[PDB]
Formats: C-alpha cells, structure tokens, sequence
RNA sequence: UUUUUUUUUUUUUUUUUUUUUUUUUUUUUUUUUUU
C-alpha cells in the first residue's frame, strides 16, 4: 500500500554526489617516468633470464624490472592513456637501447644497456657478468645446459609477474602480513620452475614489490589493467595460463563478508528472524542491489584508494555483521580473520546453533 | 477516481516561493580576508609539524591555521568562486612569504614568516623556537629521531582536519555538548599518531575550532567543499583515507528521525494502522518524495543556516513522531537523544509492543 | 464520450474578469510617510536595546519603531517600489540624524535624535534617560553587566519582530482573540530572552501592533515582504532562524478547511459516497486545481483584503463542508474552531463513524 | 469519417448577425442628467449619515442618493464614457455646492445644499433638521454618542449599496417577488449595523430602489460597473468586503439551469442514455462551448435587456430541460423555482431514480 | 491519392453564374409610396392605441398602419436606401400632419390627420370617434381608467408587430394554413395584453397582414430589416424582448430538413451505411459547406423570392431525404409535415429501427 | 420544381474569516583467512 514508497537511498545519493562534485584538488608533480615500447622486450626478457639463472642475486629492482616488462608488453600510448584516465601530470622519458664500453680488468667489452632515469649501466653489466660467470659454472660439471636453463628462454617476466599477482592478492591488508602464506603457495606451485632455475628468492622479490607499491602507486593500476588484458587473451605459455588463474583468484578483496553472509543465508540460520536484523534488511538489500548494478568493476576497488569502497562495508550494520561472523565461525572456516562482532550474544548464539547443526548432520 | 487529484503540495510551493523572492537583504561588510595559493603549503605543513612535535603548546590559532592549509590546498580563484556563490562582499588579502630579522638574545637570526592580517611574526618565531627547543631535547636521550617524528613530514594538516571533521560532526547541535564523545572517538582512533607525536590537545583544538566556527562562518562552507573534493579524489595517504571516512560519517545530520521512521516501518510496528497517522501519511510521503528528489545535497543543510531545512522536520506530525520515538526506544537504541513525543500514549504503546516483540524473538 | 466537455469554469471566468476590469477607484490621500536607509539602523538598534533593557516602559510606539527598523533594513527605493506596486500615492519624508540640545535639570546635554513626522525628541530623550537610569541601577548590585545585557547588542529589532510574526499569525481573525495563545507561545519560547532582558510586555507590544495594523495597513505588506526576504537569506543568528520558523508557521491562514478535507480523504471516510457530495466533486476539484496553479502566493491572501480570496471558501459547498467538519471533530482535533456545518445529520454521522473507527484502531 | 463535418452553428451565425446589422434605431431624448465629481462625496456621506441616524424617515429618494454617491465615487468623465459606450444622447448637468438661507421659525440659518435638477433645498433642510432633532435626542438619556453613531462616519453609502446589491440579485425576475428573501438576508447579517443605527427600513429602501430601476435603467449599468470596480480593488473595510461578497453572489442570474445540468451530469443520471436527448447533445454542447468562449461577461446579461441572452436558454431543448428538472427535484433542492418541464414522464422517472438513489446512499 | 481532386462544384458554379449575369429585367412601375419620419410616431402610436381600446373595430388597414409605424421608427433615408438596394424605382410621397375641420352633427371640431395617398381623413375621424365613445363608456361603470388602458400608452405598435412576427413565421408556406397555430400561440402568450385591452381580433389582423404581404411585397424586406435592427438594440421593455424572441424564432424557414438530418446523424442511424447514400455524401457535404460559408444571411432566403434558395433543398437527394424523414417520423416528432419520401423501403426501415431503438432505451 | 410541423425567455438557497505548533539534540572510521 502507501507505505511501500517510504524510502531513502542514501547510498545512491552519495554515489551521485561523489560522481559530480564540480571541484578538484591537484598535486601535479610533473615527473618524467619512463615508458618503453614493443622493441626492447627481447632484451628485457634476456635480462630477466640472466637474473633468474644467476644464484643468490640481490633481487632488489626486480619489481621495477617486471613493471618495465609490463609497460613494454602494453605500449607507450596505452600506458599514457590509462595514466591520463587515472588523472596524472607526468611525462614520457623515452627509452633507447645502446652499447656501453668498459675496459673490464684489462679488456674492452661491449655491453648492451638501455638509457633510463632509474637504471645504471654499472649495475646492468654487474648483473650480466654474474650471470655469465655462474652460467659457465653451470656449463661445468655437466658439459651443456638445456635451452630451458638459459636466459634466452621467454618465460622469465611471466614467472616474476606470477609472484606479483601473489602479492597483489594480499595487498588489501598490505602490511607485510600475508608474506608467509604467499611463500607457502609459491612453493606449493612452481616446483618445476624452482628446480629448473635457481635465482628464486620469493621473500626478497616480495619485499621488493612491497617497496615498489608502497612508493609508486600508479604501477598498481598499470599491473591491474595488464593482468586483465592478458587474461582476456587466450594466447601464451603454461606460465601465462597459471598467471591468469592466480590473478583472477585475487578478485573481490575486502568484500568477503558479503559472500559469507550469502553463505549463512543459504544455510538458513534461524537467528535472522530477529527483529534487530529484520530492520536493517532494507538497507542491506539496497547495497546488494548497488553491487549487482555495478557488476564487474566491483572487486578491485579495495585494491585501490578508490573512495567509493567504504559503501560496501556491513560493519555499520552491527547485528548482521555479528550474526554472520558467528555463523561462519561455527562452521569452522574463519581461520584467522582478525575481525570483531558487536552483539557478542548473537555471535555466540549463531555459533552454537551452527555447531549443533553440523554434528547432527545426516 | 476523481478523489485522487484532490491535493495540495505546500512543501513544493514553499520551495518555489523561497527560490524566487525577487528581493534581497545585504550586510556587505567589505572584509579583506586572506587567501594563499599552492606555493606556501610546504611552509605551512612544516609549521603545523613544529606545532605538533612541540609539547603542551597553546593550540589557540590551530583551527585558523588548518583553514589556511585548506585554502592553500584549494586555490585562490576557487575559494573566491565559492564565496561569491555563497554571496559575499569580501576581498583577497594576498599572502606573501618573507624573512624576518630578530636579534634573539644577542644573535641575529633569519625567520621564515608570512605577511597576514591575522598572524604575527612574533608568535610565529615563538612557535619555531619552542619547536626547536623540544626537538633538540627529543634528540637527546635517543641520539636521533625518525623522519616520522619531525616537523618535515607531510601529514600534519590532515591530522588536524581529522579533528575538524569530528567537530563538524556534532556542530549540528553545536553547543559544546558532543566534546566528550569527540574526545572518546579521537582516542579510540589515532592511537598510532598519539604515540608518534605529543602536541595533541584534543579538547583545546576542539575549543579553538568551536571559537572559529562560532565567529567566522564562511570557513564552514570552505571546509565542507574541501572535504567533498578530497573525498572524490583517490590519490592520498592513510591519514587522507581515515579523513574521508570521518567526514562522510557526518552526512545527514538533523535528519535522524527519517531513518528511524524507515526502521520502524521495516519492523512492521502494528500501531501505524491508527487513523491518526494514516491521515498524515500523505504529507509525510510528499516530504519523503521531496527529499528523494533533492537526492545528494540534502544531508548538509542542517549543518548550515540554510532556510530550507525546516521543511524536513516531522515534529509537525506529532503522532508519527511519537510512534517512531516509542518504537526506537523500545528497541533500546535511543541512547540520550533529548527529544520528546506528543502522544505519550502512542509512545508508550509502541515501546511496549517493541520490547514485547524482541524478547520473544525466535 | 461527448458528456466530458459539458463544463463551466466560473472560477476561472471570475478570475479573468477581476484581473481585467478596465476601471479603477482612487483615494490618493497624498501622505508623506517616512522612509529611512541603511545608515540609521545602528542608532535604531541601540534605541530598541534601551527600550528593552529599561523596565516597565510604555511599549506604545514599539510597533512603529519596529516597522522603521524594517524599512531601514530594506531600503528606500525598495519600499517605494513595493508601495507603488501596491498602488499608493504617497511621498518619502526622508529621515535625518541630528543632535538635540536640552538643559536637563541644570545640565546642557547632547541627545541623538532623528527628525520625523511621527516622533518627538522629547519622548526620545525620555526613553534614553530612563534606559540610562535603570542601566546604572543594573550596574549596581553586580558591579558590571555582560555585553548581552546592554542596549548595544544587535538582536533587539529581531526580538520585536518575532512578536510581530506571532501577531500576524492570528491577524486573519484579527479581533484581538488570539492574544492569549500568542502570549502562551511567546512564553513557551524566548525564555532565554525573557531572563536576559526585562522590558518585555508581550500583551502591550501586541496591543500596540494591533493598533498599528488597524490604522495603517500598508505596513502589513511591508512586513510581509520583509519576512519573505529575510527567510530566503541564510546568513543569520539564532533569533533570525527562530523568526523565520515563526513567520513561515503563519503560512496558509483562512485555508484550514482544504487541508482538513485532504485529511478526511486520506482517512477514507465512508460518507463521501453520498450523491449529495459526489455532485459537488467537480467544482471542488476545479478550485483545488486553481489553487495548485497559483501555487506559492496563495496562503497570504486572507492576510490581506485581496478580493480573490473569497473563491477559496468551501462554505458554499455545504455538504462537503459539513462532512469534513464532522470528520475532523470525530478525530478530536477541532479544538475551538468557531465554525458551523449545514447538514447536521451528515456532520453527526461522520463524527460517529470516525470515533467508532478510532477506538477499534489496531 | 466524412460525417463529422456535417454541422450547422446557428448560434454563432445569429451572434455574427446581431453583431453586424448595419442599422440602428434611436430615441435620443436629450436629457440633462446630473453628474458630480470627487469633491462632494464628503457632504453626501454626511447627508446619508443624517438620513441613517434619523428614525422612521421616509426613505423615498434613498436609491437616487446612493446612485449619486456612486457617480461621485466614480468620476464625471468615466460615467459619461460608459454611458456613451452604452449608446446614450444625454448631457451633464454639473453639480455645485452652495449655501441656502432660510429664516427658520424666526432664525436665519445657513444650510449646506447642492444645486440639482432632481433635489430640493426644502427637503434637504427638512432632512437635516430631523437628523439634528433626533440626534440631540439621542444625546439625551446617555450624555454622549460614540463616533460610530453620528452622521460623520464614512460607511453610510456602502451600507445603502449593500441593500442595492441584495436587490439587483433578484431583479432578474424583477417583479417584487424576492423582497421577502431580501429582508430575510438583510436580517441574516447587518445585525451590528441594525443595532448601531436606526434609520433602517429595508422594505422601504427596496421599494425605492425598485422604482428607480423601473424608471431610469441606465443607473443599472452604472451600479454594475461600480460594483465591479470596487470588487477589483482591495483597499477597504469590513463593509467593503461584505459588499463585494454580496455583489458577486448575484453573478450568473437566469442561468441556473446550466449549472443544474452539470450537477445531474456529475451524478450520472441514467436517463441521459435516452435517444431523445442523445440527439440534442450536439446543440447543447455547442451552446456550452459558446458560453465558455464568452467566459467572463456572461452572467450579467439577463440582468440587462441585452438581446443575446435568449441563446442561453435550454427551454428549447425540452427533453434535456425536463430530465434536469426531475433530477434536481429528486435531490430535494428545487425549492420554489416556478419552472415547468415538457416530458412529464422523463421528469417523474428521473425524480424517482434520484430519490431511490439517495436513500440507499452508502 | 490522385482521385481526391476529381471533383465538380456545381453549386458554387451556379452561385458564381447567378451572381454575375451581365443583364437585367425591369418593371419600374414608378410608384410614389409614402415615407414618414421620426416626428409623427407619437400621433401614430396614439392612433393605434385608439384602435386597440376600441371594441370590435374593423381591423382592415392595421397591417398598413403598423408598416407605417415601422417606417417612421426607421427613417426616410434608411427606408429609401434599403429599397434602392433591393432595386426599386419608386418615389417618396412625404407625409405631413394637419388639422381637418368637420361640422360633426352640428359641431365644428378639429381633427388630427395626416395627408396620405392611401388614407382618408373620413375613416381617421371615424376611428377617433369610435375610440372616444367606447373610451368614455369604459370610464363609465368604474369612474376612471388606468394609464395602461388608454390610447396614450406607447406599446401599441409593438403589440401589432408581435402578431406580424407570428405571421411572417408561417409565411414560408404562406397559404393561410398556419393561422390556427398562430392564434393558438397568440393566446398562449399576450394574455396580460388581451385582458388589458379589447380591440384584439387576431384572425382579422392576420388576414389583413396576409392581404398586405400578398399585394405589396417590399414591406416584407422593410419589416425584416426593422426586426433585425430592433433585435440588435437592447434598450427596450417586456414587449420588446417578447417581440425579439418571436422574430428570431422564425429564423431558418424552409430549411428544417437540414437540421433533421443532423439529428438523425447524431442518433447514429444504421441505415446511412447504405451505398445509395454513401454516394451522395459528397454533394450533401458540399452544400453543407456552402451554407456554413454563407453563415448568417441564410435563414431568411425562403422568406423571400430570392432565387438562390433552391440550392438548399435535399429533395434532389431522394435516398438521403427519405431516410431522414423515416428517422424523424420514427422519433414521433414529424407532426403534420406534408412531405413525402422517395425510397419508401428505406423510409419504413429507418422508422422501424428508430421506434425499436427508443422503446428499449435505457 | 420549391416550400409544408412545434416553442418567447426569466422564476430557489448562501457574504467570507475563526484551532494546535519554531527547528536541533544518539552510536560508529574501513580493511584483516584458505586455494
């Protein structure tokens, strides 16, 4: 009857507001960050292969190198386009290949290097020298190495970006907490690669990536759109296939409570007949409809500092949050989720109901 | 049938009337309030950092200083634009950096200061001296301070503006009543900051802000639009993140009764079958439609002296107001809302119904 | 079918007729009523403050003084404009500040006074003397008065105009009947002001205002447009905000029956199925449409002698009027509305239905 | 299809014909009827006040006197203009104030009188003498009379013109039939006036007015336009409002059948499905459209001998007239309307239907 | 498509033809018919009053006398103008008042008479003598007669012209057939006049008028334009309104079939789907458009011998005429219209349909 | 060929207004596991 139209869609109104605000704040530093093109991908892959075959190398700039691989795989104009869509005021320090001369210990030698505002030909040739030394050492004691053991093979950048995906998985919390689980998974898979190569320091690579993402954030959006584009394609090697599964596994972070609530719904937890949640039913329905409307680009918000993610938190609905938490904990799956309820009574009640309901499960 | 068009939209008619009145009253004082630009933000941030690291400093002009930070972050032309939209007759006393000479206790020293019609180089250098003294004292007994303990770090203005948001939350009542809850929340959060710095007098900062807002009101609109613009952006630090959540938490003040009425609706309180509210159903529906039409810019009205807010008060609908109050109190959530009903009988009846309905909740 | 166009819009035809009549009657007295400008507002506010702080003063010309405050706040040209729109033939006796010399009891003293065709410097200095005497008396027995206790504060004219709004509320009846309710409300609010000052004689002020409005009517339109303009603004204090709520509360006088009819509609009173009102349905619909078309400037008609208000009276529809009256009385809200129905049977029937319907209200 | 344009608008054709006839008949008597101006209004009001305060005076020329008041309130040029628009051949015997000398019973006294072609200074001084005598008698037995009891007050002419409006109400029939209802309505109100003054002979005033309107007709148009102009104004008193309501109540005389037909339509009387009225539907629609087109100046036709009023009579549509009559009589509101139907069967049928439909009205 | 322009407007072509024929036939008798002016109207009215008050007078020349009254009311120049527009070759025998001497039975007496080429002073004085005799007889047996019983009153000519209008009503047939209905109506009205006077022989007056119109036709056009001019005026009495209504009632004679066809259309007679009338639809539409174009001066054609009236006869459309006749007769309103159809089958069919449709009328 | 009957219009009731009433007032950052 007439009551049905008594409503208030504060969420939609906030959305409209933040979408149309008429004003803007600016930093506009004016940086001149680099951007390569399709050409130097081969040199970069060879470099990553050297840095992989070499043992115990200081995997410091590895995350940077992988981001450069990504930008080269993408394209100058496309990178610039997404950056301008993101709203930046930066420039394109074009990259250029060149030879470097160095009288190494009484020998003039040619050295393939790239001009950059962040790299140094010194460390480049150091890397190349160490790779050459341990590579000839590897040639010793067997006579020859396979093609799948040398820097020339093409899967190196994808191997690094797999770890990058493992890190962007847990960057939601992003406090160097999930490093242990990251290492655990990276050893659970990639065993073939860990035996085929040796310059694999997962902890060091992850720390490097953490530093990179903590300082320069725009690489986040870069890597995101790169992974999305790579997934949409159907081409690539075995590593590219695993990479896509890993990347997509990190969909929908900072949104777990919604799915757990759907879970407790599908289990038919009795406690939802309580008036204290039957009230909030309306608003929770409305936010669910909002998420359904947004559809695709919904899971990657909390990855970023996108301000519209705060809407999708049921922490403001304490009774609902607490009952869902109690249900999931009674199911014995909330391993170490450092959350908290509000109505401890409802939490304990739902937990007791669930554990009672499971043991007598036919 | 024919009865459906018997209507009278007094609210819309009042809206049209006040929108088009043909006349205006003016004060037009002719003040020459200052306005900085993007340049001096660094000096101001350093100043706020000094005033933060220093202990037990008289946080008197801190609210003013934060407003100056805000105007500098915004822009001269934008501030002037919003002021003219607000309908002011003021001028732009441009700010200028300069050095000040002072033979401090037998030593001529240079002193970074800004010409202003509100500030004094004397108190500026006093602040700087006190900061330097306690900073070298902090350098004692440890040997060195971290970069996150010195005035040079960039989060100071945002730290102050967080408290500013906590204050504009309760400025709706605006009688220095919510100061206790403000302090409570400011200690519930910002514990990291309270340990990282020491010049934190929340009560004093809040009193300063109260004085500032009580005297000069235009800073209200300034701070509002500033927070809105900052929220719409996404590029920010952790402090900028917390600030946006805090600011948005103060959306929709002086409108709580609408949401509580929606609550009592969603609970299906039996008492709304009463004819004495079935009558007023029409007008309450109409005002709800008006609010839905206005959409976004609806919650910030009561923050201001905007005259159109008086429409959105259901106090003129006594039966509806009383039943909603009784329902919410029966739910045991109306903590200390100093309201009053009219039909005490309906109030008590709804409260009894609700408390009866909760205890037997399955 | 063809019957739908059988119609007769006597209301619209009367409207057109009275709008275009080709002739006019004139009085054209040729008065020289005064008009100040923005300058003397401060002196007038100080005068009102004196007349407020002084005790038991004969609040005789207070309504006149408040109207002068209003004209000064408005502007000479604007007052003249609205008067010419109202169709007057008066002149502008310009006001001028000056000093007056008077050897008070052996002392020559200067006296701030304004030349006027209504005021006298004698009574002006009498007021000032009494204010000074009781002000120094107030300074006794405490040592000092606060700034919010002296004539210098700026809220005096608004304080008077609040009572003016309370009076123009009930001026529709305008027979000195609502004075009791006026006093009741004026004591229900303004308690802070009644304790902060003492020259508050609400009955005397109201009688003064009644005399003023009974004699000079043009001040009615003046005060109306003044209140409208003040409400549209936002820059104001507590008193200014209260004033606007009070003024707007008097919207739509002599039109209560329409809203009560809407009420009885929303309650679905069974008696409207009667043919004796199903007939008049058409004309009542038409007048409702006329009111909806006029929209804003509809509620202030009965305040004035505007001749077009007689249309908006359902007294000519006796059956409808009587049923609405009976319904509202059965709801027990028609307190003392000295009205009368025509069909006493329908009146009693609707009342019985309503009271039957309320007691069994679920 | 093609049938829709088979039409014949005899009404419009008659209208065009009578509007353009090329010829004219003339009487052109050449009278020299008087016309005053704004000056003598005060003397005339004093005279009417004398004739009101005096008891049992022969209210013979009172209607004439009121018409003179009206012409004085209007203006010489305006009266002449409307008369020439009406198509007269008369002159303007200008009025002039003067003193008259008369040795009353051994005393020479001055007597304010006006030269006129219809008045006599003798009867003027007789009136003044009688007023003076009973006025001093009224001064006896109380000591003093109020200002609202003497001839000097300004509402006398309006008091007379109220009765004039009551008479022009029923002048449509204009056979001295409605005198009883007129007296009843003069006692329904004006009770305050009947107690405040005593020279009130409603029957005598009405007979005087009847004589005046029966002889001189042009005063009809005069009084009409006067009332219209007075209504359009707003500046007035209680008597002025009363008068306007009374005057407008006489709008639309000799047109009641149209409104009663609209009534029977809005009730949905079943009998209109009869073919014998479905036929005449077209012409009745056409005349209704004609009336809607004329709009405003439609109700005052039957007041005059304007020849175009005969169009707006549904007596020529016997079936429609009879069914409407039967419906209205079945509603029990056609009190004493001395009409007649044609199809007595349809009349009785509709009456039976209506009375059947009312008693079972839910 | 192309077929729409296949047309033939024989009616318009005949109209153009008869309008422009280039030739003329003439009689040009050269008569010297009289014409009075405004002066003798009073004498003529007195004469008619004598001839009315006198009993059983031979109302032989009464129609002539009334026509002379009409010409006197019109004007010499205007009569001559309309006659020349009608295309006559006559002269103006001016009328002149004079006294006649006659030694009546031994008494020389003065006798008011007018020189005329049709009248005789002998019969004039005979009329006057008879009037005087029966007038003094009327003075007997009551003592005095009222002013509304003597020849001096002014309504006599209008009283005669009312009967003249009743006759010109039925002159369309003009075979002394409608005399009975004429007498019936003349007794249905004018009862007041029939009791107030006695020289009223309606049959004799009508026979006189028939003779006059049968012999001299130009008086027809005279009387027509006179009635039209009198109707357009408004300044009149009861007899004038009566006369105008009567005159206008005779509008549109010899055109009844058009209106009856419109009637049968508005009833939606099924038989018009027949192809035999769907064919003639075009031409009947065209003549209807022609009549609509002519507009006003359309109804008075058949009154005259104007040759253009033969167009407006649907007798040449036999199927349409017969179906309309059958419809109207089935409605039971074609009382005694001595017409005839052509398609008797269609006539009977439509009649049966109509009478079937009426009895079952809801 | 054409035309073809019926008929003046008006008629009752009635000024309008009339009550109650400033609004605000509470709590709250969000994220956190497994593949």
């Amino acid at each position: 009857m007439a009551l049905s139209k008594v409503k208030l869609n504060d969420t939609l109104n906030k959305d409209q507001l933040l979408s149309s605000s008429k004003y803007t704040i600016q930093r506009s530093t004016g940086d001149s960050i680099d951007t390569p093109n399709y050409d130097v991908q081969k040199h970069i892959n060879k470099l990553c292969g050297m840095l992989l075959i070499t043992e115990d190398a200081n995997h410091k700039f590895t995350g940077l190198i992988g981001m450069l691989y990504a930008m080269s795989r993408l394209g100058r104009e496309d990178t610039i386009k997404i950056l301008r869509d993101a709203g930046y005021h930066v420039k394109a320090n074009g990259v250029d290949v060149t030879t470097h001369r160095q009288d190494i210990n009484g020998k003039e030698m040619k050295f393939e290097v790239l001009t950059l505002a962040s790299l140094t030909t010194e460390i480049q040739i150091n890397i190349e020298i160490e790779s050459r030394k341990s590579y000839k050492k590897m040639l010793k004691e067997m006579g020859e190495v396979a093609p799948e053991y040398r820097h020339d093979s093409p899967d190196c950048g994808m191997i690094i970006l797999c770890i990058a995906a493992l890190v962007i998985t847990k960057l939601a919390a992003g406090d160097r907490s999930g490093l242990t689980a990251v290492i655990r998974r990276a050893n659970n898979v990639l065993k073939n690669e860990m035996k085929r190569y040796k310059g694999l320091l997962p902890k060091d690579i992850a720390n490097s990536f953490y530093e990179v993402f903590e300082k320069h954030p725009h690489f986040i959006d870069v890597f995101v759109h790169f992974g999305i584009a790579q997934s949409s394609t159907r081409g690539g090697s075995r590593v590219e296939g695993i990479f896509a599964g890993l990347f997509m596994n990190a969909y929908g972070a900072g949104q777990v409570m919604l799915r757990w609530g759907v879970l407790a719904k599908s289990v038919k937890n009795i406690m939802l007949g309580h008036a204290s949640v039957q009230a909030e039913m309306e608003q929770v329905v409305e936010v669910y409809e909002y998420a359904q409307k947004l559809g695709g680009e919904a899971g990657f918000y909390h990855i970023l500092n996108n301000p519209k993610a705060s809407l999708l938190s049921l922490t403001q609905f304490p009774h609902f949050s607490s009952v869902v938490l109690g249900n999931a904990a009674g199911l014995g799956i909330m391993g170490e989720y450092r959350g908290t309820p509000r109505n401890q009574d409802l939490y304990d009640a739902a937990k007791a109901y669930a554990e009672q309901l499971k043991e007598n499960g036919v």
